[PDB]
């Protein structure tokens, strides 16, 4: 019994096999747990009194470290390709490569700016970026009881860090896996380390003792595949953050989520599910 799956934001199409995912969980206990989940409308606020707080690309895009020309030609970007993101009638397979280029091209646009590290910080506190209710219990929970905490955004990773760390909550268990910028000796933005993060292969693969034990918190169905690429997953709880066009989505999401959270602006749920898992062996 768990009595935080009673809050009235929650909706799940199999409550018995919720439990019995719950259950699993609770027997495995914090050493073999993980936390696999995405930043922006998930970890992060969708909208607080009545107006939409921002994602990470919108604290980007909205800077002033970021030209009037640049950002004329990251829009024109964005309405080439946004389009064919959305576009109802194309596989991801037909998504992917144009996915591919506009990430490319907009990494490639912000190389050619006289980007330098200290300006990140500069970006995010002056930002309206907001972290969902509960933040302090989620993120000290998990670092007291030594659980991994994987962070996923195809953004920037600079960004998402920055924020945590303004909410003096950046603590060492947290692996945010995105695009880092790469910075010359000099300190100005030269490049991104590592592979490109976009919008079809955030996942896993980008990355253990034993943690077998998966709880996946995402927003949208993309995000669904998170936990991709983690070898021998013996149990996993993928729950869903519902936060706009609600009766558009809500089937979809509570057929493809074990549990859906909507319109829930707070981490009440997930805490009392790692509180109920942690405190149980
Ligand atoms: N507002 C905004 N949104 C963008 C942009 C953008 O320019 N502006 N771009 C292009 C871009 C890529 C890399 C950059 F460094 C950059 F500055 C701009 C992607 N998205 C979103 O990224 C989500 C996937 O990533 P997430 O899974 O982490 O939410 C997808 O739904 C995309 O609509
Ligand atoms: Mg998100």
């Amino acid at each position: 019994e768990v009595s935080t799956l009673m809050k009235a934001t929650v909706l799940m199409r199999q409550p018995g096999r919720v439990q019995e995912i719950v259950g699993a969980l609770r027997k495995g206990g914090g050493d073999r747990l993980q936390v696999i989940s995405d930043f922006d409308m998930t970890l992060s606020r969708f909208a607080y009194n009545g107006k939409r707080c921002p994602s990470s690309y919108n604290i980007l895009d909205n800077s002033k470290i970021i030209s009037e020309e640049c950002r004329k030609e990251l829009t024109a970007l964005l309405h080439h390709y946004y389009p064919i993101e959305i576009d109802p009638h194309r596989t991801v397979k037909e998504k992917l490569p144009h996915m591919v280029e506009w990430w490319t091209k907009a990494h490639n646009l912000l190389c050619q700016q006289k980007i330098q590290k200290f300006q990140i910080a500069q970006v995010v506190r002056e930002s309206n970026a907001m972290l969902r209710e509960g933040y302090k219990t989620f993120f000290n929970t998990l670092y007291h009881n030594n659980i991994p905490l994987f962070i996923f955004s195809a953004g920037i990773g600079d960004i998402l860090e920055e924020i945590i760390r303004q909410m003096k909550v950046f603590h060492p268990n947290i692996h945010i896996v995105s695009n880092y910028m790469d910075f010359n000796e000099d300190g100005f933005l030269q490049g991104f380390k590592g592979q490109l993060i976009h919008t079809y292969n955030k996942n896993s693969s980008a990355c253990l003792e034993g943690k077998t034990n998966v709880i996946l918190l995402g927003d949208s169905i993309g995000d669904l595949t998170m936990a991709d690429g983690v070898p021998g997953v013996q149990n996993i709880l993928k729950i869903g953050f519902l936060n706009d066009k609600v009766e558009e989505r809500r089937e979809r999401y509570m057929d493809s989520y074990d549990i859906v959270l909507e319109k829930d602006e707070t981490l009440d749920v997930v805490n009392g599910l790692l509180q109920h898992i942690l405190c149980q062996g």
